[PDB]
């Protein structure tokens, strides 16, 4: 109940929250149906429109008018945005040449440059170039300020998950808005786009920018706008708030536009109808900048122009139906569209089985346009699993497609030509970032980056300490002229042991064998030097990774590779080696096919054993440093050490052997040498974070050898590929992957074919940032380079996407 009998007199767009049942006058009162009876008359005036004309100049103030052209309007802070152009001979902001803003030029009484976030729904990255002719205001912001060619959204590339990731710095799995539609099984409640459940504070987690600002004494405009409030009125409200007395005036503001998303859904991303919504957005930008110029704020305010996600061509005829796959379609609930999420229709149904559902959805039709996954098996780069609101079964839908339960859902619910939601590396889903103002750089292009990183920068722009989030603070310092945040490297927590030769061969009883008993002060001093680290500068190019948690581990050196061997997990945490462009690939000689060799630096009690692999009928083993890339026949023996061995399913060994035998050499050819760091990952609770020993759900049968959920590699070379990876003077280039360690290749529908037709495609799907690996392993890479630390942080957030 709302006692709508109160009044909005002197309260239009008030900032304080006012509680039930007293009526409201704020920018969301419409959406709640709680506005005072006179909100429309007083607060949403429309009379005479939004623009001054010659004859209104100097007019007698008439308070009924939407905006004013009277002489007192500047002091009242309510002129039409074009007042000074029409009535005082001024230019539009867009018509002025851009001039570097070296220092803020703010009016008396401004304690910091204000931040205005101009957010646009459905604004596809390629609109910046393709619509540039019809968007002169936005084009001036882009060209004169700091811009990226695109900004990567979070998955799913839906509206509320991305707007709230913008506000919080968090993955949707952490902030809790994992879809526009959700079911929370603990609340037993459904969240929808439409209706009242979404207003409940229990859905939204983390700490959004407006709350961070308020807790730290920086005042915030109300960021959200009811749909029926016209954009002109939104702009005028922001400009009015900017004329408040100093102690009342917010320092951070947001504008939101439902366009171009609204028309994009109707007409597709490049429909000819799309020009007009782009023109309209640009005019709104021009209104704001003109108004800032009137307030003498256009060289004081930092403006961010930022989108949530792109838009793809999608029509009704490109829908897959689950009724074409499942016998029992009525036993499931599907969340449909550009992603699918499946759960049981009734919790009392004991004949529900996720395994039979996944199997019935796996590689069933040759052209099949979605792929099913248990959520723990989704590419780790999506970070889309650790929340009870994400259903166990997920369908990753191909771009341009939908999934639905039954055909009647599509016609008895084409209506549309565009949609979004797909995998966040898809080019059509990319969106925009421009920053303009005294704190941003001048005419500067920055590489693409992820929207999770923006919250830290917005905190930096406002002098705020960010709440804990998933950005990597300092990774975007290159966007800023000042206010940079100068991080320090984490301290290493565990220091390694450096074992020498301490065990005789006969102390081991591992059940391993090797035909190695074939055999010189010349070559012996040499191999002793190798075991003490004499080649370590070649293979460990950026320093040893730091172990950021408490553990017990050994550094082991060899001719061709170096490793940090965990005595707790009985295998390396990391293995580092460099492969030059000139390096040669060799076979595993026939006498060495099954060779495993005890490591005399490491005790039997801290070693794996071959008997456990013989007895485990599901598990085989592979090696981290590949025997194919040995520098010489004699060095090859080091690759068969028990301390280089890791547990691998035979299906996974197909993937790993092709990567090691074929791909590493290909990368070394193409990139002029590569440095590789490989290793295991254990993430059994799918939280994106390194497991502790007591979280491990599976061991090699009969043993304490833990089975990895994933294997990673980080592959680094010189950005200037005219220099070899091992003699690089400048910035680096990196690509990485986190491959799921699965006992089948059901994910790859073409896997019965030769690895050359499917392995690299799998690896590309499981592309990762170095930072993703850091979280999953508790390691910190690139500790010793000649690069600035902020540049290294940017390198660790890079994602190699393989989109063209
Ligand atoms: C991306 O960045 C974010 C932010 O930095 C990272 O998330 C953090 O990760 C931490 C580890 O997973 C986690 O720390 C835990 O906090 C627990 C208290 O949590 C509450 O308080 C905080 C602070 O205000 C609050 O933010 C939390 O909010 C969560 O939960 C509510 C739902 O109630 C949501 O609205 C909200 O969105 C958020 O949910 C998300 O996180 C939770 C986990 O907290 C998930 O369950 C959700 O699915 C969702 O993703 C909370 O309200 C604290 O209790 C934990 O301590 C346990 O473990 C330690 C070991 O050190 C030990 O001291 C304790 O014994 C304790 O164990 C006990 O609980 C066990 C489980 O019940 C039980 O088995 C034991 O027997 C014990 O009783 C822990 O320190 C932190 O909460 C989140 N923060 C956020 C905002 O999510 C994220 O990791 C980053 N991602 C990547 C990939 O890097
Ligand atoms: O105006 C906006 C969006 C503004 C915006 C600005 C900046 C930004 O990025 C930044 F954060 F980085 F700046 C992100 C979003 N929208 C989109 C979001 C929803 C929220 N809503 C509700 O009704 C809310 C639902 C949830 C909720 N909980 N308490 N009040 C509310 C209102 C209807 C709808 C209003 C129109
Ligand atoms: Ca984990
Ligand atoms: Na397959
Ligand atoms: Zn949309």
């Amino acid at each position: 109940w709302t006692a709508t009998s109160g009044s909005c007199k002197g309260r239009c767009f008030e900032l304080q929250e006012v509680g039930p049942p007293d009526c409201r006058c704020d920018n969301l009162c419409k959406s709640y149906s709680s506005c005072c009876h006179d909100f429309d008359e007083l607060c949403l005036k429309t009379a005479r429109g939004w623009e001054c004309t010659k004859d209104r100049c100097g007019e007698v103030r008439n308070e009924e008018n939407a905006c004013h052209c009277s002489e007192d309007c500047l002091s009242r802070g309510d002129c039409c945005t074009n007042y000074q152009v029409v009535c005082k001979g001024e230019s539009h902001w867009v018509d002025d040449d851009c001039e570097e803003i070296k220092v803020p030029e703010c009016p008396a009484g401004f304690v910091r440059p204000p931040l205005i976030i101009f957010s646009v729904d459905g604004f596809r990255a390629s609109y910046m170039k393709k619509g540039s002719k019809v968007m002169p205001n936005i084009e001036k912001l882009r060209s004169c300020g700091t811009h990226a060619p695109y900004m990567r959204p979070v998955y799913p590339t839906k509206t509320f998950p991305n707007l709230y990731t913008l506000a919080t710095g968090l993955y949707p799995e952490s902030h809790g808005i994992v879809g526009n539609s959700m079911y929370d099984p603990v609340f037993d409640a459904s969240f929808h786009l439409r209706g009242r459940e979404k207003f409940n504070h229990r859905w939204w987690g983390g700490q959004p920018l407006w709350i961070t600002a308020t807790k730290q004494g920086v005042r915030a405009g109300t960021f959200f706008w009811s749909v029926s409030i016209p954009h002109e009125r939104r702009i005028l409200t922001i400009l009015q708030w900017l004329s408040l007395p100093d102690n009342e005036r917010p320092s951070v503001y947001a504008f939101y536009s439902e366009q171009p998303d609204f028309s994009g859904h109707k007409y597709g991303p490049f429909g000819p109808e799309m020009t007009n919504p782009l023109r309209e957005i640009d005019k709104t930008v021009g209104q704001l900048m003109d108004g800032l110029k009137q307030l003498r704020l256009h060289r004081c305010v930092n403006v961010i122009f930022v989108g949530d996600h792109g838009m793809e061509d999608v029509t009704c005829d490109r829908t897959e139906f689950l009724s074409n796959y499942l016998t029992n379609v009525d036993d499931i609930t599907l969340v449909p569209g550009t992603l699918g999420r499946i759960r049981a229709k009734s919790i009392n149904n004991s004949k529900y089985d996720p395994k039979t559902i996944i199997a019935a959805l796996t590689c069933k039709k040759p052209d099949q346009h979605f792929k099913p996954y248990m959520k723990q098996h989704l590419p780790k780069r999506l970070h889309y699993a650790n929340n009870r609101r994400i259903e166990d079964i997920h369908l990753l839908v191909d771009r341009r497609w939908h999934v639905a339960r039954k055909p009647l859902d599509v016609y008895k619910k084409c209506f549309f030509q565009g949609d979004h939601g797909f995998d966040n590396k898809v080019n059509s889903m990319q969106t925009v970032f421009v920053g303009y103002g005294p704190t941003f750089k001048y005419r500067t292009k920055v590489p693409p980056f992820e929207n999770i990183e923006l919250y830290n920068v917005m905190c930096d722009l406002l002098g705020l300490k960010p709440a804990p989030n998933n950005g990597t603070h300092g990774s975007l310092n290159h966007l800023l002229r000042t206010n940079t945040f100068r991080p320090t490297m984490p301290d290493e927590v565990s220091r390694p042991n450096y074992p020498g030769i301490m065990y005789l061969q006969s102390e081991f009883d591992l059940g391993c064998t090797c035909d190695d008993k074939v055999e010189n002060k010349l070559e012996e001093l040499n191999k002793r030097l190798h075991t003490k680290g004499s080649t370590k500068e070649r293979h460990l190019l950026y320093g040893r990774p730091a172990v950021l948690y408490r553990t017990s581990y050994d550094i082991l050196y060899h001719t061709d590779f170096e490793s940090g061997y965990s005595e707790i997990f009985l295998m390396p945490l990391w293995t580092s080696y460099t492969i030059s462009k000139q390096a040669e690939v060799s076979s595993i000689p026939e006498h060495l096919t099954n060779c495993v060799r005890p490591d005399v630096r490491v005790s039997p009690g801290f070693s794996q054993n071959c008997l456990a692999y013989k007895n485990d009928k599901q598990m085989s083993y592979g090696f981290l440093f590949p025997p194919y890339l040995s520098s010489s026949p004699e060095a090859k023996y080091d690759a068969f050490l028990v301390t280089n061995m890791v547990p691998m399913y035979p299906a996974f060994k197909r993937v790993w052997a092709y990567f090691q035998r074929v791909l590493v050499k290909k990368y070394a050819s193409e990139r002029n040498g590569v440095n590789v760091i490989s290793g295991p990952i254990f993430d059994y609770n799918y939280d994106g974070l390194r497991d502790t020993e007591d979280e491990i759900k599976q061991y090699v049968e009969g043993s304490s050898i833990p089975v990895p959920t994933h294997y990673y590699s980080i592959i680094t070379s010189c950005l200037d590929f005219t220099q070899p990876a091992d003699k690089c003077d400048g910035p680096l280039s990196v690509s990485s992957f986190i491959l799921p360690h699965r006992p089948d290749n059901d994910e790859s529908c073409n896997s019965s074919e030769d690895e050359s037709k499917w392995v690299e495609e799998l690896m590309k799907m499981h592309t990762a940032r170095v930072r993703d690996i850091e979280h999953l392993t508790g390691l910190d890479f690139y500790r010793k380079t000649s690069r600035s630390y902020s540049e290294i942080l940017t390198l660790k957030t890079y994602l190699h996407t393989y989109e063209s």
